[PDB]
């Protein structure tokens, strides 16, 4: 079963992170979601319903995002992945990857962050 | 099999969605079209009748793609896959990307889509 | 006199605009604001004071592009310019240029907007 | 009076140029226009009939672009630059730029094209 | 063994293709290349001769695509892989990527092209 | 007199601001020098005693962009602007540009800052 | 287990490399680096000490892309992927791609480097 | 008159530049080329020979830049804006801008050059 769901580039303006300056200040954090959902039936149908709708998708995302400030990506992303996995049957698997693209690291980089796979057992 | 044959970032205006309004004013869909299909004969006797002309498959996805508004990129990709893969008994696989960089949705993103990938059996 | 504080590429989503259809879904706008302002006594001070403080130049800017549907481009950047030149006497001229990347017209390309440079009297 | 309203990357197929093969084969023409026109009118009445719509404008520019094929970019451009002031009395002057970003020259570049500016009188 | 030595976007003007129009006017060839080869040996010795010259692959690849013209991407990229796992006995598989980002198809698109992956055996 | 040397994107990482957070983190400062200097001489003798050396221009940005955390890109501009033409009398005059891509705003933006020019009298 | 943590395009001024004119010169090295790590803990405990700090990780893939100038990519990757599997245990896998973006090879193209990956046993 | 013909982002391998290791080498070299014609009367003619064939220029620049390493950005420039002038009467002003996207200089930038205007004579 290869077919997924995604959304890409999600930003967020957020305040969570290990440094309290950072918590005090505040970044963006980009967000990408990929679930592995089987398409062929609303493929099949063109009905919503048989699917998992990526509107109602990004508002959870942005709920947890835009959030009481955690500590770690580590975290933000295991409770995305829990939020969509209990909320939506169809998804057989959750993928979630949160990037600080500019973080309180003295450098030259394009970004750092975690990704997670979350089966919904 | 490795090999490919791979449309990328193409882009229709079209009308298809959920959303009336959407379907009023439209907006630009990008379409990615790879194709699991087996090179060396091709590779072999540079004759484009050994392999798939990547020009036909582009008039058949812009047909789909510019065709009647239909409610979901599950639907619009299923229609391009079968459409590819029963024109073509060379492609072995059908994958079909759709991404809608700038839906409905009030936020800051890159896209919102799905991707599908179809055997020809 | 020729130095400048600018804003560049702000993005919100919004309502604006003449179609109906495109005030129901609304779109991402996205705003450039240069300001006139004769910098070398901040330059010489160092004190904030002595200049327009760019920060609260953008919550302007937001209240009003994430503020009520208007029609027009030319409308929304006319009271973002107002609104700076009467809040900072600092402000000798302001230059508004506001646009939309992906407005209701069917077609290919980068973005459609208006610019226009308000000195404050 | 330095207020415009622009489009901006427009980006047509078309079949103009020099070249024969080039007629034949084709590709994609960019073209940017800007047209000087004073908004502060529109910009209080937030009327459309008050400012020029840049709706219509592009599928001007469309008819020109993807019309007859012509030899050179310097009598494309003179086309529209004309169908658009003397369409539009509000204009007092406009810029028209066309760029072949992959013309039939061998060699590594970013594009080529040619800019003209017209005074509506 | 997951070791790889790559290539990403040599760009080459040729005149390569089905088209007859297409091989008189020419157009750039972007090509990437990977090849699986082991390096943990070089990565223990820092001597050049325990690995695959970079340099010298690059000659090679730019060889055929500034040579002959021939109809398919799909050859180009054969006599590629060949000429490579024929040079060098260390490379396990080559992979070969041709895009054409703008071949003679009227639409709104990023590039097309083929990709295989060649066991040196 | 239009000749120009320029240093375009130039990027280090400081403390500077007015937040104290902001002095805490840092951030990533992006820096334009465009330099008004009659290049015909070194133009006709090609030796660069003729013309002001942009190696050395660079470093001299650095020193101040890498140094002691101040409150505002006015500032930090006015003694880059300085400490070039007081090194080069060549300069006739100095433009200085400096962005903050990711200052402690929230919202969604491409950068904010300030550019001053500063004849060499 | 497909948890990562990923630090991508981090850009260091090397010396690095076969010819010795390139060890004068030096260049910029792009550097990606991915860890095969489990987060699920850390994503339960939101505490840092359950996962690997990517700060202290740029730190470490710095020095030694800062350090002494050595002849392979083969070579620095290798001195990284030990570096980090030794200094941490939680780390399963490590991968390193190094790229020379405008290395010393008359031509075209985005870049050359290798890939390695590196269990940490 | 504002009418222009211009070349973007010409790109060469060179070896021009004052350090020997600079010249042994060489590096890419971009090129912008703007020629200020008047545009009307092949705007009205649609032939060419009333105008500057922007292809010719290309081969003009070419052997300049891929030509005898010169020390100077700015004596190279100078070299090309004659070359210019002096084969076509038609061109009033010539303007020559040389990017050095990475040179021997240590630091993170996006590039550094100047850009010279000569009028032709
Ligand atoms: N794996 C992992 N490593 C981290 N290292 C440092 C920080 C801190 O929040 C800051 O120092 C940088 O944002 N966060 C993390 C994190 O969230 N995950
Ligand atoms: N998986 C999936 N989810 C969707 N959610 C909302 C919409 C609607 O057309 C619009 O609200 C957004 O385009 N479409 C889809 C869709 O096509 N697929
Ligand atoms: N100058 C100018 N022309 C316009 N033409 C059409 C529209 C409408 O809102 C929509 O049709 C497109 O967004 N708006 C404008 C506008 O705001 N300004
Ligand atoms: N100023 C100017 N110069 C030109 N040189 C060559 C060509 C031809 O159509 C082709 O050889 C390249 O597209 N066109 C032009 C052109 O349209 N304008
Ligand atoms: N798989 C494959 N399909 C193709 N379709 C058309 C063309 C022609 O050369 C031109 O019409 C487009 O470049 N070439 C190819 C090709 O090389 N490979
Ligand atoms: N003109 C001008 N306005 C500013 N507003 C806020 C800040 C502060 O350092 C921070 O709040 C944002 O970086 N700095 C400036 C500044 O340096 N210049
Ligand atoms: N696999 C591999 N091939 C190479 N070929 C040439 C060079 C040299 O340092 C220079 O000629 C180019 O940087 N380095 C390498 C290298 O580090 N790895
Ligand atoms: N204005 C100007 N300044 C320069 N500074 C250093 C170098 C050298 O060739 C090298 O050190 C850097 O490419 N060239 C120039 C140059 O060509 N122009």
């Amino acid at each position: 079963m290869q077919d997924t769901i995604f959304l890409k580039g999600m930003r967020f303006y957020g305040y969570h992170g290990a440094l309290s300056a950072e918590n005090e200040i505040g970044q963006i954090f980009k967000v990408d979601v990929t679930l592995k959902v089987d398409l062929s039936e609303a493929g099949r149908t063109d009905n919503v319903i048989d699917t998992v709708h990526y509107g109602e998708v990004f508002e959870e995302v942005k709920s947890i995002m835009e959030g009481k400030a955690v500590n770690l990506l580590e975290h933000l992303a295991e409770r995305i992945a829990n939020r969509i996995n209990s909320q939506y049957n169809r998804v057989m698997e959750t993928k979630v990857r949160i990037t600080k693209e500019n973080p309180p690291i003295p450098g030259h980089y394009d970004g750092v962050g975690i990704e997670i796979v979350r089966e919904n057992k």
